[PDB]
Parts: structure tokens; sequence; C-alpha cells
């Protein structure tokens, strides 16, 4: 025991944290995942709590258009929403917390998980507001502009999307349907680039990425089987929008909407009850 991070939670229980880091150069994602094992007499169910941070490229992008007729109409490629996940299949496992757990549209998102020995978990969409948990588990993630929401929940999957909402322009908000989004009128120089608003109107999620913060908690049966097999997917859809520069009536612009679906990394791991390990067991790489 010596050389695993154990914390004692108090009499008669502990927590075994583990981390796997899973990257991606080609999809551009990171996970960074923590796996927290309670383990805890009075409790007669095995639980890992999953903590799901990283890194979600924007994967933005600004193109010229090739062919006959477009010579004019340059492409921005940007994510409409980032989608995280994690699923499994075993009989043996489900899922019997999640965090966040309901829609929230709030800039900064700051929510805890708490544990008590007995098996009792509690959440609260706020961090700093007790001292009265035997262990517990943050999550933090700004996702200024965009919402998130709980697209899918059951006892073996949960999914998030934090979907573009609301921006701030130099005419006002704009919302995230409105195909003038980030269409501007550039040509002087004529660079695909300069059809867009510049880096310094883009907020980080268009213009970098997303850093996840997610959890959710898996429970085993003691008793069942000595394994389990669960996924987590980070990744992205992006829209794109066209700007077509017509020199005697101005800017044209057009969306695709849902343009690429799904974009996502997508890894496998085993968890081990028994021996409260983790192994990385396959992605899509
Ligand atoms: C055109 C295009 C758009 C996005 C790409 O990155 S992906 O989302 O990681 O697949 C790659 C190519
Ligand atoms: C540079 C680039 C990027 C995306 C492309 O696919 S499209 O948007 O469906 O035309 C094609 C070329
Ligand atoms: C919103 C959302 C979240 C995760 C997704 O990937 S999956 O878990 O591999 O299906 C897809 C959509």
């Amino acid at each position: 025991r010596a050389n695993t991070n154990i914390e004692n939670i108090g009499d008669g229980a502990e927590v075994i944290k583990r981390t796997e880091d899973v990257s991606s150069k080609k999809w551009g994602v990171t996970q960074n995942v923590q796996f927290d094992f309670v383990k805890d007499k009075k409790y007669n169910k095995d639980a890992l709590i999953v903590k799901m941070q990283g890194f979600i490229n924007s994967r933005t992008s600004f193109s010229d258009v090739k062919g006959s007729g477009y010579e004019l109409t340059k492409r921005m490629i940007w994510p409409f929403q980032y989608n995280i996940g994690l699923t499994t299949k075993d009989p043996n496992v489900s899922l019997i917390n999640y965090l966040p757990k309901n829609k929230i549209e709030t800039t900064d998102v700051g929510q805890t998980l708490g544990y008590n020995i007995g098996g009792n978990f509690q959440s609260a969409p706020s961090i700093g507001g007790n001292g009265s948990f035997n262990y517990s588990k943050t999550i933090s993630y700004t996702q200024k502009s965009y919402v998130s929401e709980v697209d899918k929940q059951n006892s073996k999957s949960v999914k998030w999307g934090v979907k573009a909402n609301e921006f701030v322009t130099p005419d006002g908000k704009k919302s995230a349907h409105d195909r003038y989004l980030f269409v501007q009128s550039p040509g002087p120089t004529g660079s695909a680039r300069e059809y867009f608003a510049p880096d310094n109107q883009l907020p980080p999620l268009v213009q970098s990425g997303f850093n996840p913060s997610f959890i959710t908690t898996l429970s085993h049966e003691k008793g069942s089987s000595d394994t389990s097999e669960f996924e987590i997917s980070y990744g992205r859809n992006l829209d794109i929008t066209y700007a077509t520069l017509f020199p005697r009536t101005g800017i044209y612009a057009e969306r695709k909407h849902n343009a690429f679906v799904n974009r996502n990394f997508v890894v496998r791991y085993e968890v081990n009850w028994k021996t409260h390990e983790i192994k990385v067991k396959g992605h899509n790489k």
C-alpha cells in the first residue's frame, strides 16, 4: 500500500486514487481522468467516482472554398457543442450519480459530490458550502457563451452537451443560431481569416477549446464479477459558416448546422474492483 495514493476518510473507510491520461493528436483531445475507489466496511457496494477533465480542441478553422463560383466564398468551421459521455454495457455496473445533474447556464460551473460513510452520496451546485462529508470531489469549468445540458442519463450511460447559446458581438448579443454570427466584411488583403470575427471577439470555447470537468459514480455489487469495462467519449459537433462577398450587395452568410457530428475520441477503460486498478483497453485513435 506504500506506493498507492490512499486517503483515510474515517473509521473503516478509505479512498484509493488512480489516474489515467490518454490523448489523441488526431482528434485533438486529452482525457485526464481520476478514478477514486470508495472502500467502506459499512457500505455493501463498491463505488468508483470518476472525474473527467482534460481538453477538447475547438478545431476552429478558416479556409478558402475551392471551385468555380466559390472564389469569394470563405468557410469557418467551429464547435457548436462539446460532447462528454461515459457509457457501460456490463450488467454488473450502474451509474448512481452524475454532476452536473441539471441544465446549467452560468459562465462558471462549480459543484461538489460529497460522500458520507454508509453509502451516502450528495451533490450541491456550489463549492465550499460544506465541511460535513467524509470525502468530496468537485467539478469546475468555464463555458462563456455556452450552456450545459444532460442529453442522456440512465443507469448505464450519462452524456453532457456544452452547447453554443448566446454571444457578445460589436452589434450586441447574438443567438448561437444567427447565420451572421462571427461574419464580418473584410478584398483589401482577401484572406479567409478576414471574413470572420478576429480572435479577440471569439470566446475561449471557439478560439481554443473546452476544459471539461464532469463526475459520475459507478456502482458495483461486491460478489459480482471482478471487472467492468466502460467508455469515456470527449469530442465536438462542428458547424460551418459560409461567407460570400458580393461586391455590389455586401457579405452574405449561410450556416450549415450540425455539419460534422460526433467527432469524438472514445477510450475504453477496465476497472478491476478486486485489485482497485484501472487499465486502458482500447480507443479509436
Ligand atoms: C474538416 C475537419 C473538421 C474537423 C476536424 O477535426 S476533428 O473534429 O477532430 O475530426 C478535421 C477535419
Ligand atoms: C478546407 C476544407 C474544410 C472542410 C471541407 O468540407 S466541407 O466543409 O464540407 O466543404 C472541405 C475543405
Ligand atoms: C452529447 C454526447 C456525449 C457523448 C457522446 O459520445 S458517446 O458517449 O460516445 O456517444 C455523444 C454525444
